[PDB]
């Protein structure tokens, strides 16, 4: 009903990541990161100082300059405040009234002028945004997740690209999520069954 | 790459379904009921004659006939052979080709002349199907689904429903999987996230 105090946790080892079945390697012509919803409101669910957040913001700050050193666009998404009841629907059953402030992107990722915003409304990001229409539009059938949380937002967002011909990529030291447990699971799901789970450096390095 | 020769193991106990974290109430007037992917091809993986199948078949049967005498709207959902690669996109890259025959839904379960049948194209229900925009010319936002496999069509059906603002109610020991693990998993994601868990006894006695 209420998001927890997530109790710190550590950043996974790369090599403990789940195996990819996929061979997809990311394309700098043809691929889009997605930060997805690393708003104050979010984060401040953890304490951050404490293991994952430094190591967190850090790798997607890595990820967002690599990217726009290499041209392929930065989409970040938000939740609104103060949400329709309407709009928000079920989600409220499951989670209340939704975040009525703190709704600005967290300074350490805070977006840059070229970079694009999004209103995010479900777990996907696909849902009642331009996201799809516009990497058609872009030509560019790649994503390339990061952000929180794992297994909520980050694995619909995958499932709908993957469902909607995008390649999602979970970039698995570059989200974070209510435990370990859920961050690993979230990957171990993705690579198995809706997508590649890639390293800040495979990335860093496919982008060049 | 191929669907597994599929173990056989024991539906599970009702003690041990998760607890619901909403309230919701299956109701007759606003109900659908989903057979999703219930075709000769997905459950010839298992052996057939071992659990959960005959469990599964008869009491999909028990929700579909207590679903016509209330009323209800029964929908099955059926992939077709020899799918177009273009059409089936990204499914080729993580299961190869897909069914090329055993199309039929089992005789066990067999549609009636006034059930729908719907072709399906993804893990979800919902993508490149009429049964959005159907439930909603039919005034019904509850979605009670049946069928394989848990953790993929089952676990993406109910997210999408949820997200489009339809009530889905994953039907316990109505659904079956790779494993009681990914069964159960399916259950408690679905518990915890995006809708609810109910067993056949449960639905009887919501519609009478």
């Amino acid at each position: 009903m209420a998001i927890p105090k997530i109790a710190s946790y550590q950043v996974l080892p790369l090599e403990s990541f789940p195996t990819n079945k996929v061979d997809w390697v990311i394309d700098p012509k043809k691929s889009v990161v997605l930060v997805h919803d690393l708003q104050a409101y979010f984060l401040n669910f953890f304490d951050k100082t404490l293991s994952p957040v430094p190591e967190l913001l850090r790798n997607v700050n890595k990820v967002t300059e690599s990217a726009r050193s290499a041209g392929i666009p930065v989409v970040y998404t938000a939740q609104p405040a103060n949400q329709d009841p309407n709009e928000r629907a079920l989600l409220t059953d499951f989670w209340g009234v939704g975040l009525t402030q703190d709704t600005e992107i967290v300074p350490e990722v805070s977006p840059q002028p070229e970079d694009i915003q999004y209103t995010k409304w479900r777990y996907s990001a696909f849902k009642k945004t331009p996201l799809l229409e516009w990497m058609k539009e872009e030509q560019r059938d790649q994503l390339v997740i990061v952000g929180v949380y794992g297994h909520i937002g980050i694995l619909s967002t995958a499932l709908d690209a993957f469902m909607l011909d995008i390649k999602p990529f979970v970039i698995g030291d570059a989200i974070a999520d209510f435990s370990k447990e859920d961050h690993m699971n979230t990957l171990k799901y993705v690579a198995s069954r809706s997508g590649s789970v890639k390293s800040v450096d495979e990335f860093i390095s496919s982008v060049t």
